[PDB]
């Protein structure tokens, strides 16, 4: 019984993190085999974190202007190249703490676990969700740059996320291949998140978590159709839900015996008429960074090797 | 900037956690140099969960009634012991992920993360605090028994919990001793938890974080004693505050330039007044897990190797 924020074990992606030097710019690295992956604005000076041009930069460098160090060793950068917004640096050794590892893009909604490090060493560990304007609310201070995402699916890690900028107060980063999530460049321009929503099919589980822990006293024995819902979601500032939510729910609605369609019933009334200074799983407010596969996992208890 | 409930690395904790089998009964274990700890209550059978007599069930146990599991290679027990609530076994391999490690017990009202195993394999990890009525409120299923809390200092594993029964929602345990929190017994009886209280050090460390993270809505240019606070957090069930918990805050009152007094006044105004339908760190509670010592950790910066 209980719930909790839970991340991933980390010591898997704890092995990987090195510490990537270029010039005065210190940051962490991301070492698989034999190729260090870190954000390419390490190769940027103060004048060039307006408006760089990273090809003109790339190709005034050299391997020996990137030190990479895994502790205290020391690996020699025997090739560079870029992939949009990262940097893979070949190195002479390959790593031999490589896990069983993918790189996958995560969508909005999806969870995972952050390894926040600072000059290749790692400092702490929690779960985030990606927000539907595409930036994670997380905990990084400078020097933080190059930290990763990550799940872990059987044996399997899949790095989704690595971290490169703050923007007044979120954060903002790429998946794996250097591609921005949202649009959002690395560079000094006027860019800020916009809107961001409530992701409602992670609320649903949440309060399926909750009876499942024996918080019930939100019940009631009304239900409703889809679209009834979805009017009064749009007015609160909440993603819609899609039959596709529905069945995604279905497990946990088989195992507490409540539809889908009355807990949102459940939803509906505690939108409109507020918490009434009760709790749920000792929260005020309605928790939107749990999914249904998190409390599944949580509530049943899959580990991993 | 950001502030999330955040755990320690893992990785070095993993690398000591076996599976422990008796009988029809499994666990986890804690396997150290060649000492595997674990639980006694490992021991017993039904007819003993309500009133075993441990040395009796010691005596008619030998080495090879305890089947010990690190992954897939199996390890020898070559004898075995009791050291108050937790067994001892002596293997024939020391561990050669040993990390350098100690054994602390903590204090009500501070932190550590837990590490939540099943059959030996890692879970999740998350961060909790020791309630001052010395249980924690954790997440564990059944098979959770023999998870250790932790924490990390430079180089060095705190171990100072070991997860033993969950009674009524809340979880109790020993230290690495085999002494219990609180005044729990590992055997079935009438044994509930005793009233909480709020850690009111760390709601105060907490607001210093939301200062520090740019919330000041709820500053006020008020000041207050030490007893008249008191006597105000004594109505609404919070931990008196001694000049101690003030000297503790000295450094977050020299960052945010908000003497300790000056905040008591802004904690006494949020007490009597509530909050009003806002936030302060995306809580519309008031959160007592964070030591001050874990505000600094996160909004300053420290790290371990």
């Amino acid at each position: 019984s209980g719930f909790r924020k839970m991340a991933f074990p980390s010591g898997k992606v704890e092995g990987c993190m090195v510490q990537v030097t270029c010039g005065t710019t210190t940051l962490n690295g991301l070492w698989l085999d034999d190729v260090v992956y870190c954000p390419r604005h390490v190769i940027c000076t103060s004048e060039y974190m307006l408006n760089p041009n990273y090809e003109d930069l790339l190709i005034r460098k050299s391997n020996h202007n990137f030190l990479v160090q895994a502790g205290n060793v020391q690996l020699r950068v025997i090739g560079h190249s870029m992939q949009n917004c990262v940097l893979k640096l070949k190195v002479d050794t390959a790593n031999p703490k490589t896990p069983k590892y993918k790189f996958v893009r995560i969508q909005p909604g999806q969870t995972f676990s952050v390894l926040a490090c600072y000059n290749g060493s790692p400092s702490g560990v929690y779960q985030c969700a990606m927000r539907p304007n595409f930036t994670i609310k997380g905990s990084f201070l400078n020097g933080s740059c190059g930290s990763v995402g990550f799940n872990i699916d059987y044996d399997c890690v899949s790095f989704c996320y690595m971290h490169h900028m703050e923007l007044t107060g979120v954060h903002a980063g790429t998946d794996l291949e250097g591609n921005f999530y949202g649009p959002f460049v690395d560079r000094q321009t006027a860019q800020a998140a916009g809107t961001d929503t409530t992701i409602t099919v992670n609320v649903l589980a949440w309060l399926y978590a909750a009876v499942i822990n024996g918080d019930r006293w939100f019940l009631n024995r009304f239900t409703t159709t889809l679209n009834d819902f979805n009017l009064v979601a749009m007015k609160y500032n909440y993603e819609p839900l899609t039959q596709d939510h529905v069945d995604i729910l279905g497990p946990l609605s088989a195992q507490t015996g409540i539809a889908v369609l009355d807990m949102c019933a459940s939803l509906k009334e505690l939108l409109q008429n507020g918490m009434n200074g009760r709790t749920i799983l000792g929260s005020a407010l309605l928790e939107d960074e749990f999914t249904p596969f998190d409390v599944v996992r949580q509530c049943s208890g899959v580990t991993f090797q």
